[PDB]
């Protein structure tokens, strides 16, 4: 199962980790992907994620978008895994570097209450804009589910646990 992780709630657990390694490691049920709604897996963890499916996840991707369009900001699209989970769950937080509703934040965490346990990383932080220590408050309120946060950055990661209050 997953190890080395910090609690810092009832059911949100936090490590200093690449979710590549992590779920290459773990292989979870689900992995969460910070994806954007074209689901076009450019950079971030989803460049990274894509990148370790060897592009398989951008091509399952575009037959996704080709039939159903693109997801809504705050919503969320179960597909495979690949070699990373049994299923990844593409969920779009807003990207504060276009203006989107930082109110959907909470939309975006809701996504994962609907699975019981995840692999996941912070929604719209990184190269979404966002403050991470925001994003790790609305993700306590908000996740009901057992979620297992990666967190890339070291400096990053110390400073979420320092503050966490
Ligand atoms: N937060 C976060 C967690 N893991 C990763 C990244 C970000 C980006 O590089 C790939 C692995």
């Amino acid at each position: 199962s997953f190890s080395g992780y910090l609690k810092l709630t009832d059911n949100v657990y936090i490590k200093n980790a690449d979710i590549v390694e992590e779920a290459k490691k773990v292989k979870p049920t689900v992995v969460v992907n910070a994806a954007n709604v074209y689901l076009k897996h450019g950079g971030g963890v989803a460049g990274a994620l894509n990148k370790a499916t060897n592009n398989a996840m951008q091509v399952e991707s575009d037959d996704y978008i080709a039939t159903n369009g693109p997801l809504k900001v705050g919503g969320s699209c179960v597909l495979s895994g690949h070699n990373l989970a049994k299923h990844c769950l593409h969920v779009v937080g807003p990207n504060v570097n276009k203006g989107e509703d930082i109110q959907l934040l909470k939309s975006a965490y809701e996504n994962f209450n609907q699975h019981e346990v995840l692999l996941a990383p912070l929604l719209s932080a990184g190269i979404f804009g966002a403050d991470p220590i925001h994003s790790l408050r609305v993700c306590v309120d908000t996740v009901r589910t057992n979620v297992y946060l990666a967190v890339f950055d070291k400096n990053l990661y110390d400073k979420l646990v320092s503050s966490f209050l």
